């Protein structure tokens, strides 16, 4: 994708990264004046500015300014000030384009003669780079291409300066023949290290003083930035000169930039009635071409597209912008909104129509006010329910909406919108039925689509032999072959993929735009790979030319970049071409036909499959060559391939604007090489080298003996006419239709449109993980962190699913701080240390020590809560409770300390007791437990409340006596075990501390010596 | 359950399990049913060969598997794992 840069930017890049012996003068001597900046700052930071004489010229991507005389040369302060006063910021016109002049460049003017001006240029072609040099620079060209010397240099080939001086410097003054040429050589390296496509310097002034680059122009490969972002820094591509953008257009621009969708909209005539919003690029071009055919060159309001399956908010705002733009002022012939489109590959059509129906029902008032008629035509997976929801919102809100499916022509609906019709070497065979592919990349929906297609076309062996993914080991992925499951091996390297599978001859490259080139160059080091399909989009064009060169040297058939693939029905299908299997069965692509086709865009290939299905016998083999500028195989490389195969009887070619490729088809049909009936049509008229247009190629193929329709509407009609011509001559016989094998549909797809209910288990009333925020119990994660609840609040949310009051979240943090480590002598921390000194793991050590938290160790929290709660719920005095426990065995759990009890307290029962006294309303169970403490300390000077007993009774007191717990939830969580949870989560910090400690002291394996054991074994068992 | 019974739907299964077909008329082990396991008189070495390796090992190897499961039984309570088992059993 060549984008032209500002000459200020290309000129500073030339000043920074050239490396040559000839000294460039005026280095970094420039200024950019604009209405958004003042004048004094430029004189303030550039003190060289008013010392010399200057030339000022507009830098707004305007060609032929020296001939048109729009340059201001030889200007001092008055010249550079009063020159911009009728020029800076005013509306003006060049060619057709009208708009403001807000960008001007200031260069130190150098007086010079016309015998010193030279002209140098480098432009990219498919077969190499052309450097083009004329000795007579400036605007006095004379003869253009005859006396200017050309040199084609090949790709991956070095420019030798002896061939520069030998061939290119014939008409040069000799004293500059070492000044120019090495400079040109340096300039060539500047062309080759920064990935330009076009760079023309005119005029180049080679004086006796040196070299001056006064005026240049550069179109650079914008997709190569991942190579050269350190060279361009922050490159800036100026838009082509024109009018000002609406706020709607910048709105759609940031809708385009903010996701992976393609949301294009450029208004043509904003007071127009025929408004288009159509999915696909080629479909938008074809709809604009057909509405320009039907007199709507002043009635087409905009050209745009919505592609790549946008989100329903993106679809909603996009259709909201187009609906608000068409209700500004009324047009008396009725306003039409065309929601057209090609056949969708994999997008559920009904979801995008949910976006459309929300954007229409939200803006329905202006629609029924301005008398708007909506024509909807789509196709693809589940289009029929989408046409049904558009029909019901047509009958419900009253807007007349005419919906249409794949049974209609695509762009004939505008003929129904305007009332013109009423409403109702390189091998010649590439794919065989033993053709096996290797997919490069984990692209499992494409491999599953290929296996579904090959089951449907009655094939006996699956055409994906293996997959290659470098970021994982060698395993086998389970795929569906009809009903059955098979295992397709996924490899790590390509070498053992080619080794274990020698029947492979295709590689389908699903790598990205930066790893396609290396994997493709690695692939052609294997001889058996006879064709390579490159699905990637955005490769730099120089790397594509190196791929084309090595493909022609090795004899492989590269399908070209930015493709969708190419489907040979009944035989083979490359990746995601054709779409989901509903479009494959709807277009009868399961048995071979007799019509071949070649297109460019992948959006038109499904429409061509639909057209050839509904009019003629069907596709024998179709190929989309790619939307790039240098395809790996052009039109002629495939119509010559369809010449030699006898199964095809007629060929359809869909060409594009730009690129003299169809003229090679004209020369091939005039030389008697192409004899089969061709139906060519070139899209992209856009009449709202002069031979590269659509009408020029259309007329040139029309006169050459090729059936060319009047518009796209007659394309299916004349394809049917050539088919009726060919069957009446007695060569095309329609083969008998056998029904295909049937696949079961999908569980994922049948539940998506909802056609099969499933009982879900694992009811999980906690932690909705999916959505925008990680929603805890009912509260999102941003409300958790914004409301400043600690981990006590998230334990209230995860465990109890209530937002606990702020005094009790701090209580749970308190009782997790005191139930942390209590020394390593105790049983669980002992198991953690024994497992950590065996060098095990963190989780195995914590786990081996955690499995001791039972009844004898750690089971005093829950038992000391249950005991006091059962004694208090019953309703007895504490003196009867102590005597009841004494009468039955059963020591009171939660009462008793070995050392510290009375006027020698526990000092963490005291902190918790002060907390449950202070910040804590209505605490009766703690008061009951303290009365039992009074009695059992009247018995023995030990027998104070434990920390286990006080956390137990304070937690039962916290549950039932704060809010939000009723009486049966606060009694549920005690019997479930929410106090064992607090002991395990508290003591986990101590056990992980013991693991990290014993792992940091570098302690060895334990043995537990025999003198501490006393084996008491039997005498002879 | 009904759309899959009359077979008009696809559901990819996980959990590939090349061992122990539990459903049907018998507990099929590796490939050998449970009555064929007890009819060939293979001990626990035979069912370790069937479950772990999915191969009917020869009868000198099943007995060696039982021998090496008889020597790698208990080796006193001093060792670190048996110590952890005792410590966890004495916590009841
Ligand atoms: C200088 C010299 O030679 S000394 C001069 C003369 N010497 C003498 O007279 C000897 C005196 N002997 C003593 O002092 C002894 O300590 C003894 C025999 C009185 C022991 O008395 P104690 O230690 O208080 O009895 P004991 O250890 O069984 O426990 C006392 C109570 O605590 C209760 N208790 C213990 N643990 C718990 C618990 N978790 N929960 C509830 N109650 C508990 C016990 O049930 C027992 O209850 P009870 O009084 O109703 O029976
Ligand atoms: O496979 C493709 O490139 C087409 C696709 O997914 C889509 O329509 O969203
Ligand atoms: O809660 C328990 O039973 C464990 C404990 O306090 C201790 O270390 O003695």
């Amino acid at each position: 994708s060549a984008k032209a840069i500002s000459e200020q930017t290309g000129k500073e890049l030339l000043y920074k990264f050239i490396c040559t012996t000839s000294a460039i003068q005026n280095r970094f001597k420039y200024a950019r004046v604009t209405p958004d900046t003042d004048w004094a700052r430029l004189l303030q930071d550039h003190p060289w500015l008013l010392s010399q004489n200057l030339v000022v010229k507009p830098d707004q991507l305007i060609k032929r300014r020296g001939k048109l005389g729009l340059v201001g040369v030889n200007l001092t302060l008055d010249g550079v000030k009063s020159w911009l006063k009728p020029r800076l910021g005013q509306e003006a016109t060049v060619g057709k384009a009208t708009g403001f002049l807000k960008n001007f460049l200031i260069e130190p003017f150098v007086p010079h003669s016309q015998a010193e001006e030279f002209y140098v240029c480098i432009y990219a072609t498919r077969e190499g780079d052309y450097v083009l040099f004329h000795h007579e620079g400036g605007v006095d060209v004379g003869d253009v291409d005859a006396k200017a010397q050309k040199l084609l240099v090949g790709v991956d080939e070095k420019l030798n300066p002896e061939d520069i001086k030998k061939h290119l410097l014939v008409h040069a003054p000799e004293d500059k023949k070492e000044i120019l040429a090495s400079f040109i050589s340096g300039l060539f390296n500047f062309y080759e290290d920064l990935y330009f496509t076009y760079l023309e310097i005119n005029p180049l002034v080679v004086t006796k003083d040196g070299v001056y680059v006064l005026d240049l122009a550069a179109k650079v490969d914008a997709t190569a930035d991942y190579i050269c972002k350190v060279k361009w820094g922050d490159i800036e591509f100026p838009p082509p000169f024109g009018r000002e953008a609406y706020p709607e257009e910048a709105y759609i621009a940031d809708l385009d930039a903010k996701s992976g969708a393609s949301l294009k909209l450029t208004l043509l005539n904003p007071k127009g009635r025929i408004w288009t919003m159509v999915a696909g690029g080629g479909a938008s071009v074809v709809y604009s071409d057909t509405i320009c055919d039907l007199g709507g060159v002043n009635e087409l309001a905009n050209y745009g597209e919505y592609s790549g399956a946008p989100s329903e908010q993106q679809t909603y705002d996009y259709a909201k912008t187009i609906l608000s733009l068409m209700t500004r002022e009324k047009h008396p012939d009725g306003k039409i909104l065309i929601i057209g489109g090609s056949i969708a590959n994999f997008t559920n059509v009904a979801a995008t129509f949910k976006g459309i129906v929300r954007a229409i029902r939200d803006y329905q008032g202006p629609l029924k006010e301005h008398e708007v008629t909506i024509f909807v035509r789509r196709g693809g997976p589940n289009y029929q329910e989408g046409l049904r929801v558009m029909g019901e919102v047509g009958k419900t809100t009253g807007i007349p909406i005419h919906v249409f499916g794949t049974e209609t022509h695509m762009t004939a609906i505008v003929g129904m919108a305007l009332g013109h019709r009423p409403i109702p070497g390189k091998s010649t065979t590439l794919f065989s039925r033993h053709t096996k592919a290797i997919v490069w990349g984990m692209q499992t929906r494409a491999v599953q689509g290929m296996l579904d297609f090959d089951y449907v076309c009655s094939r006996d062996e699956p055409s994906v032999a293996a997959m290659v993914y470098p970021f994982t080991g060698d395993h086998k992925q389970k795929f569906y072959w009809g009903h059955k499951e098979i295992l397709i091996p996924v490899f790590k390297n390509m070498a053992d993929a080619m080794r274990k599978h020698p029947e492979v001859d295709v590689l389908i490259n699903f790598a990205s735009l930066r790893s396609a080139y290396d994997s493709t160059m690695e692939t052609m080091n294997y001889a058996q790979i006879r064709t390579i399909a490159i699905i990637a989009e955005g490769i730099p064009e120089a790397l594509t030319r190196k791929l084309i060169k090595k493909a022609d040297q090795k004899g492989v058939t590269i399908i070209g970049p930015a493709t969708v693939g190419g489907i040979k029905p009944g035989c083979f299908k490359i990746g995601n071409t054709g779409g989901m299997l509903d479009n494959i069965l709807a277009s009868k692509l399961y048995r071979p036909g007799s019509v071949a086709y070649v297109s460019r865009s992948g959006g038109m290939s499904n429409e061509l499959n639909n057209i050839i299905s509904r009019t003629t016998d069907g596709v024998y083999e179709g190929v989309a060559i790619g939307g790039d500028r240098y395809p790996g195989s052009t039109f002629m490389d495939h119509v010559l391939r369809y010449q030699d195969t006898p199964g095809v009887k007629m060929i359809v070619v869909l060409g594009e604007i730009g690129g003299t490729e169809e003229y090679k088809i004209c020369r091939g049909i005039k030389e008697g090489r192409l004899t089969k009936p061709i139906v060519c049509w070139c899209i992209g008229t856009c009449a709202t080298q002069a031979s590269e247009t659509a009408v020029a190629k259309n007329q040139a193929l029309k006169e050459a003996g090729v059936f060319v329709p009047r518009s796209f509407d007659e394309l299916g009609e004349i394809i049917q006419s050539v088919y009726e011509d060919l069957v009446a001559n007695g060569v095309i016989v329609p083969a008998q239709e056998v029904p295909p094998p049937t696949v079961p549909m999908d569980y994922s797809w049948a539940r998506e449109l909802g056609l099969i209910r499933k009982p879900a288990s694992f009811m999980t009333s906690i932690c909705d993980e999916r959505g925008q925020e990680l929603i805890y119990a009912g509260m999102p994660i941003t409300e958790v962190f914004k409301e400043e609840m600690g981990i006590g609040g998230v334990l209230g949310l995860l465990w109890f699913q209530k937002r606990l009051p702020k005094y009790s979240c701090q209580f749970i943090e308190m009782c997790l701080m005191v139930t942390a480590d209590h020394g390593p002598a105790v049983s669980g921390a002992h198991n953690t240390i024994i497992c950590a000194r065996a060098g095990k793991d963190l989780v195995s050590s914590l786990t081996s020590g955690l499995l001791t938290i039972g009844d004898r160790f750690g089971g005093a929290l829950d038992a000391a809560a249950k005991m006091f709660s059962k004694a208090f719920d019953s309703g007895i005095i504490p003196m009867e409770f102590v005597n009841k426990m004494k009468k039955e065995g059963k020591l009171i759990m939660g009462i008793g300390h070995r050392v510290k009890s009375i006027n020698n307290p526990d000092m963490r029962v005291q902190i918790l007791k002060d907390y449950v006294r202070q910040h804590f309303p209505a605490t009766p169970l703690l008061d009951y437990a303290l009365e039992v403490e009074k009695i059992t300390t009247s018995k023995k000077p030990n027998l104070i409340l434990n920390v286990d007993g006080l956390i137990g009774v304070a937690f039962v007191d916290m549950l039932r006596n704060c809010g939000s717990f009723t009486r049966e939830e606060a009694d549920e969580y005690i019997d479930i075990g929410a106090l064992n949870g607090i002991f395990v989560l508290g003591r986990s910090m101590g056990f992980i501390g013991h693991y990290l400690d014993q792992k940091r002291l570098k302690q060895g394996l334990y043995r537990h010596p025999w003198d501490d054991i006393s084996y008491v074994l039997p005498e002879h068992m």
